[PDB]
Formats: structure tokens, C-alpha cells, sequence
């Protein structure tokens, strides 16, 4: 039903909120979540464990049943898997992961797999543990997705640092 609210409007296809991911997912009923995951799609923590255990592992199992047979993804690339209880389809997004020495140049290559649906619930690609910029992050979005995005950042300090800059 894709019922956002409560977001700042940042341009006009990319908006912003300070919330958990699963619970925008919840209450909005997306038709797309995006899920910040890894090439071998183990959701152990992170966004990604956040989203599996609110599928009460549903999710896990059908990665781990897609990537027995298909091998894993390449960093930049992305999966339309189901989307079980949180949203009718998850597009499984890999950025890099820049503590771990991956390329910053490929967060857009991520972002571009945005374009393929018109409306998507979704986190700020290679942010927390995977140790991009944010301020960055959240730049590659706005120049590269068309589609409306809206974006669940689940930490007050962070959602205040990204619109301060943003408003510059
Ligand atoms: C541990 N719980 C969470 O991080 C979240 C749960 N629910 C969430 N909804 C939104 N953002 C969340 N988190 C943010 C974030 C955004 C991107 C990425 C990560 C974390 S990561 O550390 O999992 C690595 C992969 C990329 C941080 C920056 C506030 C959570």
C-alpha cells in the first residue's frame, strides 16, 4: 500500500526518516525493502538481521535455499527475493564494505538497482559497520536513484548530522 509518513522531503524523489527499517516496514506495507546484504546473504546482524528476524528467519532459509543454487553476488549487484511479512518483494542490495578494503566507487553501481522499481523502502547504503561516509551515502542516492526512496535511518544523531548537511 506504500504508505509513508512522517518523512522530510528531501528532493523530490528522496525522502528521509529517523526510524527502524522493520517498523516503517510494518506500518507501511511496502511493495519493496531494500535490505542491506552481504554476497553470501548471511543476515547475521546489522539491518540485515534486523529485517530476517522480523521474518522470524523466513528470510535466511530462502537465501540460503537461492544461494545453494546460485552462487553468490558480486559487490554492486542486488536480488529480488520475497519479501515474506515486511513488503511483497526484498531487493537484496550489496554495497561495499570500505572497513573490509571494498571499492567506494561501486555505492553507486548499488544504488543504481534502486531504478528498477518505482517506490522502495530502504537503508543508507554501506553506513554503520560497513564504515562509508554517510554524508557520502546519502550524496550517491540523490545523484543516482529516480525512483522514490525512502529512506529509514535508525539513529537520532546520525538522521540529525545527514539533514544538517544536506540543508548546507
Ligand atoms: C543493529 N541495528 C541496526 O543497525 C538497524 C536496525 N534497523 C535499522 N533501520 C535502519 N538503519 C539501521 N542502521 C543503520 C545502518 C545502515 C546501513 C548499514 C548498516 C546500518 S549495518 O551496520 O548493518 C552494515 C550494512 C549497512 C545505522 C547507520 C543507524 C537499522
Amino acid at each position: 500500500v506504500n504508505s509513508f509518513s512522517g518523512y522530510l522531503k528531501l528532493t523530490d524523489n528522496v525522502y528521509i526518516k529517523n526510524a527502524d527499517i522493520v517498523e516503517e516496514a510494518k506500518k507501511v506495507k511496502p511493495t519493496v525493502v531494500v535490505n542491506a546484504a552481504n554476497v553470501y546473504l548471511k543476515h547475521g546482524g546489522g539491518v540485515a538481521g534486523a529485517l530476517n528476524k522480523a521474518t522470524n528467519n523466513a528470510m535466511q532459509v530462502e537465501s540460503d535455499d537461492y544461494i545453494a543454487t546460485n552462487g553468490p553476488l558480486k559487490v554492486g549487484g542486488s536480488c529480488v527475493l520475497s519479501g515474506h511479512n515486511l513488503a511483497k518483494h526484498c531487493l537484496h542490495v550489496v554495497g561495499p564494505n570500505v572497513n573490509k578494503g571494498e571499492d567506494i566507487q561501486l555505492l553507486k553501481s548499488a544504488y543504481e538497482n534502486f531504478n528498477q522499481h518505482e517506490v522502495l523502502l530502504a537503508p543508507l547504503l554501506s553506513a554503520g559497520i560497513f564504515g562509508a561516509d554517510p554524508i557520502h551515502s546519502l550524496r550517491v542516492c540523490v545523484d543516482t536513484v529516480r525512483t522514490n526512496v525512502y529512506l529509514a535511518v535508525f539513529d537520532k544523531n546520525l538522521y540529525d548530522k545527514l539533514v544538517s548537511s544536506f540543508l548546507e
